[PDB]
């Protein structure tokens, strides 16, 4: 039995499927800022027998009363905290919005959790907490520093979780530092459907592929990388979902960080070419300047996760691209 | 013709600052939730301010109460905001970190948002030497590394970072970040001073309260630091010097974009030294319980003063003796604080 904040969205939807298919119950709260209820309807159907163990509500985490209402009806062995804004670039323009949504929402959540005595937390952290790492790959023990508000909200929240742990050892906390999840369920029945203009690379590429967007703008061509463009560790969202069930087993340790990545670094152009390969479509590119807040090279050391959580990323880039295209092809306009 | 909103204004440092603002021609609205103060402070500031008291209103308002805060901003135009509101005990923060992140950061963000909403983008922020962490540099300069070692310290470091990001997003903003060291003392009239609710957390308000019978001893947090006497060293500054530094800050604001100034004296004093100076001023004995360190306390912390002297044209004028003198003056006539 779990509470999934942000469960209508990209990673949480997929993860809810896995929870259901692992025999878990799940309550979702989401305010549909960057998702819709249609994603969870589908997940309900696709999970088949086990769909009646999913329930979901439109709730903002900053709305303490409505969130308290949730915690009063059901009890949770755990909370998976997906909810928040996630765009580096946006956050530089709109820092207050990021600090508002992410910190106020998280703090509200953590306080409600204490009040109703649920103190097991799995948190969506981000590789962004490594800033511009001087050394790669990025280990869980390497310096944490951020270079933009979004990264800061994740670093600060990690720091808040540490302090709560230190304050009270009833808490069991796992900080999952996701790198760059891409792809879709292999059925193509569910996948990434961001609302408003997209910010992440691959959902922007999928929209270019079906004509919903005219070009991908490439943020930077003068980086110290193989091809001048940014490098990241892209990991299939279905692998990431399975990393959550792993983290839940692990909880039964106090306050632990685990990277979730593949351990390979892929450039932007590489990912585009891998997408063109999987889709047969051509993605027009605009080479522009760097996006304020972006790191250069960032990829995971996956070894702590591999050994501690007994979890590996299985899918490679071609699998990520095939599943993504399969979703996009069969759902060009989303849910 | 200059109007200021003062958060946490009923509190210790805000109280005294508000009075100087009134005395220096400013007008002022205070919002405060009375978590660590009472309205008596501000009643007495009205009296102490004379006719200038007539330019002060105060309202019971939590900064996290957005409707209430927006009300405040829609009823008055503000040329600037001095943000004092917050919880401030290092030790309390370690025990109760959510309370701290909540009150300090939800507080601050909500105000920042309302300020932007109403087009008032001139901020003076109450930061702290605790952003210097357990430092390797002494003296601690505005260019020296920052890093907290406890939740309270983090709220201040984080909020500074938030203000930097707001400045970066939006060049209309003018923010001065004041790193106060350890303010002590009271108005020389002795008619106002520090009065926390419940058990005091700061050194000298605890000491005052021991001196007048209200607490049985001072618990000295660590006698095994690597200092003259093994107790913590800090830069204690007269709250009135501190107050005046805010008039200086408010002036610099009409020049500068997001700018850090230390407010201290640049001398380091031990806990036992401050105890000794207070016994000398008050003529009362302070019983001492020698205990272990307080989670998250620095060893030695004291200020660089060069930047503030140069750029705010501000320097402490009062010494430890005055600090204890005015503290005792306040405490002797007001042993249980305000009524
Ligand atoms: N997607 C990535 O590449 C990536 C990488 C690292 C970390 N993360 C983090 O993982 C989490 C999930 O990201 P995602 O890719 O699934 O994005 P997403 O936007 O699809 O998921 C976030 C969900 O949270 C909801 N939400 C936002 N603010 C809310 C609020 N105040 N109350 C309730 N619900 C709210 C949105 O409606 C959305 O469904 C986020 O915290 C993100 O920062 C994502
Ligand atoms: N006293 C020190 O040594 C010291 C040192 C460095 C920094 N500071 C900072 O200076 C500021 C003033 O400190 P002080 O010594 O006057 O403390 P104080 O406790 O006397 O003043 C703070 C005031 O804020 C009010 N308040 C708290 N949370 C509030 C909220 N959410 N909404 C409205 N009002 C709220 C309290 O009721 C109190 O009146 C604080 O930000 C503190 O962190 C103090
Ligand atoms: O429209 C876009 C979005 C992303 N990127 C690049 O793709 C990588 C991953 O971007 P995304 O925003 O998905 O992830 P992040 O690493 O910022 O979390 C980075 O090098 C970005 O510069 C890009 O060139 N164009
Ligand atoms: O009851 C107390 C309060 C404070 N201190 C010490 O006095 C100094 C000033 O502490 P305070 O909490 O007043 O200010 P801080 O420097 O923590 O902001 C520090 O070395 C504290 O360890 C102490 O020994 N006992």
């Amino acid at each position: 039995s779990v509470l999934v904040t942000g469960g209508a969205g990209y990673i949480g939807s997929h993860t809810v499927l896995q929870l259901l298919e692992g025999g878990y119950s799940a309550v979702v709260v989401d305010n549909y800022d960057n998702s819709s209820a249609a994603s969870l309807q589908r997940v309900k159907k696709l999970a088949g027998e086990n769909g009646n163990r999913l329930s979901f509500h439109q709730v903002d985490l900053r709305d303490r009363p409505a969130l308290e209402k949730i915690f009063s009806e059901t009890k949770f062995d755990a909370v998976i905290h997906f909810a928040g804004l996630k765009a580096v670039g946006e956050s530089v323009e709109k820092p207050l919005l990021y600090y508002n949504n992410n910190i106020v929402g998280t703090v509200t959540l953590l306080e409600v959790m204490a009040q109703y005595g649920c103190k097991n937390l799995v948190f969506s952290s981000s590789a962004t907490v490594y800033g511009w790492p001087k050394e790669v790959p990025c280990t869980e023990e390497s310096p944490i520093s951020a270079t933009n508000p979004y990264g800061r909200t994740k670093l600060f929240i990690e720091e808040i979780c540490r302090d709560v742990h230190r304050s009270d050892s009833e808490w069991k906390i796992i900080l999952l530092r996701y790198f760059n999840p891409v792809g879709a369920h292999p059925s193509g029945y569910i996948g990434e459907d961001p609302l408003g203009v997209p910010n992440n690379l691959m959902p922007y590429v999928q929209q270019v592929a079906v004509g919903r967007r005219p070009h991908l703008t490439v943020f930077g061509t003068d980086y110290k990388t193989k091809d001048g463009t940014g490098v990241r560790d892209y990991i299939h969202v279905m692998d990431l979902a399975d990393g959550h069930i792993a983290a839940l087993r692990k909880l039964d340790i106090s306050c632990e960080v685990y990277n979730l990545g593949t351990g390979n670094g892929t450039s932007v152009l590489e990912m585009v070419a891998a997408f063109e390969k999987a889709s047969g479509k051509k993605i027009p590119l605009v080479m522009a300047g760097r996006r304020p807040g972006d790191a250069e090279v960032v990829y995971a050391s996956t070894e702590k996760a591999e050994r501690e959580l007994n979890w590996k990323a299985k899918n490679g880039i071609e699998e990520m691209c095939r599943d993504l295209w399969n979703w996009a092809s069969n759902n060009p306009y989303g849910y």
